[PDB]
């Protein structure tokens, strides 16, 4: 059983790549990939880099060149839903493009030609994601997650993505390019990102105080979440 | 005679007529794409067919570089004309590629910047003097410079206005090209884009794809057989 595990910022990635035991690392298409064991179990943690194409590029070549058998997202994201606040835990049972449009031929808001209107998470990944939320007390909300090319910090941008999509519960910027991916691809995979600002006005600010909170909560779930998967 | 030239195209009716006229043809099916490899005129050659937008571009452009090691790519294909003598079935070289709807400016990028990549993705300067040398040949009315890509097709109104504002160079506008320069770029791959104009990206933009895609096609299709032939034996 190998878990792929990417993240976009090195803040993101670097503890897990820390604990990553009889590690190798691999340099390819400008993207870092770290391979060995996360506490006896097999990984491939990929940093990807930021936004929908890094990402998407990463996940290509994880997939091709390492095979995991399910990816696992992680990182930072901005938060929609009323009851989160920095720190808390978003899983995606899904995720799609807030900034996709081709609705001039047809197609729902958000959907590309080819590709279902939003990419669902596996149940299993949400379950046990799920089980460890309650494990470790941590306050997450699940459901729908959108990804775009920009950072949401109010304004217009925030507008456009309560009236498209207002149920998301969270916006960051790579989540749904490694769904589509892992759809095109056959891997079952799940987003695990923790909130490091609420994408209005001041998400910038929260940002930059907020990122090393974000990245180590969610780092720490994604711990929680190999080993569960790994040992039930 | 020892050069692979990768050729992309989003759409099926984009890569048609080229794979139509690939010898010793064979189809590789992976990861929802479709790769045809085979020569062309002699030359070989490893044509995608990515699918439509970013991801799907990106998606596929990195199977085809992994997997069939192209020593250039071309991406062909339709685009909205945006320069003013730009008519339907006229031909669009980039001299570079940007997305326009890539905003980061909140951290100080530059607008249509992602964070660790360039402003934008220049093209190979070789691949675009061969394209003009190509179109030239051909006698065909074309305009050099910067294409902006999207996931979104852009219809008129503010679509349109917003890319016009922030990007009053642009000379074309559609939704793969820089997700193929920003692949090309992290592998060190030569790139270029050689499209052709199916519409002008306003009101009318979807009646006027519908009408026309066939035409860009051809034209595209044709300045890419020339290219890949010059680029083969000048
Ligand atoms: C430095 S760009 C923000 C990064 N962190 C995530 C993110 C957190 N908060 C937001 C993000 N992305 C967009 N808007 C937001 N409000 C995104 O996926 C990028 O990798
Ligand atoms: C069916 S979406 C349009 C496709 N054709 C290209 C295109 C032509 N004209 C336009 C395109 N894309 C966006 N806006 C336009 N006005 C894009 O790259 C997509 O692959």
């Amino acid at each position: 059983m190998k878990i792929g595990i990417i993240g976009a910022m090195e803040e993101e990635v670097t503890l897990l790549r820390d604990k990553i035991e009889n590690r190798q690392t691999i340099s390819l298409g400008g993207c870092e990939i770290y391979t060995g064991q996360l506490n006896g179990t097999e990984v491939a943690l990929l940093k990807s880099g930021i936004g929908k194409v890094a990402a998407a590029l990463g996940a290509t070549l994880l997939l091709e060149h390492c095979k995991p058998d399910v990816i696992i997202n992680t990182g930072s994201a901005g938060g929609l839903a009323p009851t989160l606040k920095v720190g808390d835990i978003v899983v995606s049972d899904e995720a799609r493009y807030h900034d996709a449009d081709v609705t001039a031929f047809g197609y729902e808001y958000g959907q590309l030609p080819g590709c279902p209107a939003g990419f669902k998470a596996d149940d299993k990944l949400i379950a046990a994601a799920e089980a460890c939320i309650a494990e470790l007390n941590l306050n997450a909300v699940r459901g729908l997650i959108v990804s775009g090319d920009a950072f949401i910090n109010g304004s217009v941008g925030l507008a456009k993505i309560r009236h498209n999509f207002p149920q998301a519960i969270a916006v960051e910027m790579e989540a749904t390019a490694i769904a589509h991916v892992c759809h095109n691809f056959n891997v079952p995979f799940v987003v695990v990102r923790a909130i490091s600002d609420v994408a209005d006005q001041q998400s910038h600010l929260s940002f930059d105080e907020f990122l090393a909170v974000a990245a180590k909560q969610s780092s720490l779930m994604v711990e929680s979440l190999v080993q569960k998967l790994a040992h039930g």
